């Protein structure tokens, strides 16, 4: 069975995964174990060491508050002799509290250096010392210079002492991280790749390991439902024969799901796979199917958002904006019931900048214009959609109608998240207009160097990102994280080429294992 395959997507809403009342029971018993062993006295770095497998399990959405108090516990401790001088502790300390909002100088590594500010090179034999620098190093902020400079200490020497890695578990770490740090990878994909290689790992706990393909079971049973009721609604509304040669469905509810998989998120899940399909036609729309005069009806239809003077549109653009149209607006009375408040309004200015953005690059490629690529950017970050799915997701847990009002202008979280997921997407890529061409067209780069360039600024704009999230004063979790999941999506979806927009591609490996196929237990 493929993911390609709508008719077995559509049975997963009556096939999917039991969770029988044991597991329920099994679950509730193993949950309580774990709650001991967050309360119980442990050394500093073995509870870093437990919020950090919890966390890359997947399990961290049942123990919220054991992992706050335990941060929050470590970051008065005063006492910084069970890590000062010691990698692997200062690493995985300044990465779990700058992961949570709590700030942590770049200077807890000024003594791993030497004079010149180069790391001493004694370091190799602890790799799993370097791992941890790694995967910090890449919490950084603009101008944190010790943090590059470990950032490129660490691939190197990864890099290098990898083959001479004797624990194999240790080597399937090191492969993973080098390929995409933690910081980047999708918590809910990393949450099944984690869970089959904590099984082999050294101290590994088995009531931790059987927690986690527990949890993770039921909450993919929930998924299953929405992908298949998802599957039942594109087939049965003929969005299926406008989407222009394409099977990427459940691609869609993987992006979704990759920004809100706690199953307490369905409104933001189920809202987002269902503008975030309805949008890839409306890209389809502005990139085949339309001509310049007609994508300009279009644009200002979206504007009056009205389906009065539609008449005047051609018949594949009448039915893909009356199905943007009413979906919109069908998302808006779901949201009046279940929240009280009326968000077509955010909607609308949501789809009129996504459009304007379509328009812009619809023009310039119909008079062969290649803009700056400051100005191609700043059109970009909406353009990838994710200003109005990260809106929609907001859309879902705002406190209050008034609250809606935090999106307008578009916050620098959201700015900044966007612009990394457009140019990833665009790195992604090989007539129409891109960054790397931009870039190309303005220094006479050439594409090898361009795309080196555009991976650069990709790495610049994470810098900003990061910093971006300890400002707290508008947004805080979960919305944060909804937010660096997106990106996380990006990075994930383009690792090796297209696999998002490529129906057959490397991404169904992980698509299945972590949407289809349950994990076994016994």
């Amino acid at each position: 069975p493929s993911i390609w395959n709508y008719d077995f997507l559509q049975s997963l809403a009556t096939h999917h995964n039991i969770v029988e009342e044991r597991h329920l029971k099994l679950a509730e018993k193993l949950k309580g174990q774990v709650k001991f062993m967050f309360g119980a006295p442990m050394e500093p770095l073995a509870k870093l060491e437990l919020v950090d497998v919890v966390q890359r399990l997947g399990l961290n959405h049942l123990f919220e508050t054991e992992i706050k108090e335990a941060l929050f516990s470590i970051y008065k401790d005063g006492s910084n002799g069970w890590w000062f001088g010691h990698l692997h502790a200062t690493s995985l300390r300044f990465r779990l509290l700058r992961q949570c909002g709590l700030f942590i100088p770049q200077d807890v590594f000024k003594t791993f250096q030497n004079k010149t500010g180069e790391f001493d090179m004694k370091l190799c034999d602890n790799v799993k010392g370097l791992l941890s620098l790694y995967e910090a190093s890449y919490l950084g902020w603009k101008g944190e210079n010790i943090l590059d400079e470990a950032k490129a200490f660490t691939t190197k020497c990864l890099k290098s002492a990898w083959e001479n890695i004797s624990e194999k578990w240790l080597a399937k770490r090191v492969k993973h991280a080098l390929a995409l740090p933690l910081h980047w990878r999708v918590p809910r994909i990393e949450a099944r790749w984690f869970i089959e290689a904590y099984e082999q790992e050294a101290n590994m706990n088995p009531t931790l390991l059987k927690l986690a393909k527990l949890d993770f079971n039921m909450v993919q049973s929930i998924h299953q439902k929405e992908i298949g009721e998802l599957a039942r609604w594109w087939v049965t509304t003929g969005l299926d024969k406008l989407a222009f040669a394409r099977n990427n469905l459940l691609q869609s509810y993987m992006w979704s799901c990759a920004i809100a998989s706690d199953p307490k998120f369905k409104l933001a899940r189920e809202t987002i796979v269902e503008i975030g399909s309805v949008l890839t036609v409306v890209d389809d729309g502005y990139d085949v199917y339309g001509s310049i005069d007609e994508l300009d009806l279009y644009t200002s239809s979206v504007e009056r958002w009205s389906c009065v003077e539609i008449d005047k549109l051609p018949n594949t653009l009448k039915l893909i904006f009356m199905s943007m149209f009413n979906k919109t607006n069908e998302v808006g009375l779901r949201v009046q019931h279940e929240r009280g408040y009326n968000s077509i309004p955010t909607f609308i200015k949501a789809w009129v900048e996504q459009c304007k953005s379509y328009q812009k690059e619809a023009r310039w490629f119909h008079g062969g214009h290649t803009p700056p690529l400051e100005e191609y950017s700043l059109n970009g970050l909406v353009s990838i959609g994710f200003p109005l799915l990260l809106i929609t997701g907001y859309v879902a847990i705002a406190e209050n109608e008034a609250a809606l009002d935090k999106v307008h202008p578009l916050p620098d979280l959201l700015h900044y998240s966007s612009l990394l997921s457009r140019l990833i997407n665009d790195i992604g890529t090989s007539d129409n207009l891109k960054s790397i061409h931009c870039y190309m067209n303005e220094t006479g780069a050439s594409e090898e160097v361009a795309r080196e360039h555009i991976k650069g600024v990709i790495e610049e704009n994470w810098k900003i990102l990061n910093q971006c999230c300890f400002d707290q004063s508008q947004f805080q979790e979960p919305f944060i994280t909804f937010n660096l999941n997106s990106v996380r999506g990006s990075h994930f979806f383009y690792e090796f080429g297209d696999g998002f927009g490529v129906t057959d591609s490397w991404t169904k490996v992980d698509m299945k294992s972590v949407l289809i196929d349950p994990i076994p237990l016994g």
